[PDB]
């Protein structure tokens, strides 16, 4: 039941001709859009302030309104190559405000500049970071979680997988990349341009975080993490999607290892959908960012 306003959307000469640019000009121009996008969408009344980090990257902080008992260190997605901290401040502001939600978001290395695996040292500095300092924001060890979309995904269950003496609270991985390895049926499937995310845009990321065998090392698939332990986790992702399969294999995984996993399987949207919150017409991303919200603030 893939929505059928949205090969319109996601399909257009435009987006065919920016998606086969370099990746450093794609970064850009798909920056300029979502930043004129987000400036379009009402505030809410939160406070913000931006923390740089000794190793010069930067966590953002959004803070409610009302007292708040949880931190979430989110991390964003794009490839490990694109988007920023700028392009999902509607995302955390909806968070922070609706969830009364301690938000970190952070900015971290990207390829082809940072290779891989700057990321992952970022995200790993980052947790350590808040985990030390949380009391300065008169918050405890006990709440913290971690929130992921995509590649940021990627990053934050690795996070859980390298830090098993003081893992978060929970981690809500949404579209996950997790296996970039294995070709399985979703790969082929939903490998068009109607459902965005395609094979053929997919590998100038790899070429420009990682530099095939090579793909199954487990800070790059966490699938292939071996005796691992993970909290409680809220998978979000979209069905019509090339990675589909590999999250489905990570759920599973999961399951069987005795990790409590709720999952939110949205049928009609698109890898990518939680990003078009206030700005697409549909219903669903907000649906998505409640469940996650209420996923959160039950534990």
């Amino acid at each position: 039941p893939y929505h059928p306003a949205l090969e319109s959307l996601l399909d257009t000469p435009e987006i065919r001709k920016i998606k086969k640019l370099d990746l450093r000009d794609q970064r850009k121009i798909f920056a300029d859009l979502s930043i004129a996008q987000i400036k379009r969408l009402p505030r809410p009344d939160i406070i913000e302030e931006d923390i740089k980090l000794e190793n010069d990257t930067i966590l953002r902080h959004y803070k409610p309104k009302k007292a708040s008992d949880k931190a979430v260190l989110f991390i964003h997605g794009g490839g490990w190559c694109l988007s920023s901290i700028d392009t999902y401040d509607h995302v955390c502001r909806y968070l922070c405000d609706q969830g009364n939600l301690n938000i970190f978001s952070l900015e971290y290395g990207l390829g082809p500049e940072d290779k891989y695996p700057a990321a992952v040292n970022h995200a790993l500095y980052a947790y350590d970071w808040l985990y030390e300092n949380i009391t300065k924001f008169n918050l405890s060890t006990e709440n913290i979680f971690v929130m992921g979309d995509s590649a940021g995904g990627n990053l934050v269950t690795i996070i859980c997988h390298e830090r098993q003496e003081n893992m978060p609270k929970a981690q809500i991985l949404v579209y996950p990349a997790v296996d970039m390895y294995t070709k399985y049926d979703s790969n082929t499937k939903f490998d068009e341009y109607k459902y965005h995310l395609t094979t053929e845009w997919c590998e100038l990321f790899l070429k420009a975080y990682i530099g095939p065998k090579k793909l199954r090392q487990p800070t790059i698939s966490p699938l292939f993490y071996k005796d691992t332990n993970q909290p409680d986790t809220l998978i979000v992702a979209a069905t019509h999607d090339i990675l589909i399969d590999g999250i489905y294999a990570y759920e599973e995984k999961l399951k069987q290892q005795g990790t409590y996993v709720e999952t939110h399987y949205d049928d009609e949207m698109y890898h990518g959908f939680i990003g078009g919150l206030g700005v697409v017409p549909f219903e669903n991303p907000k649906i998505a960012l409640d469940k996650i919200i209420e996923f959160i603030n039950k534990r």
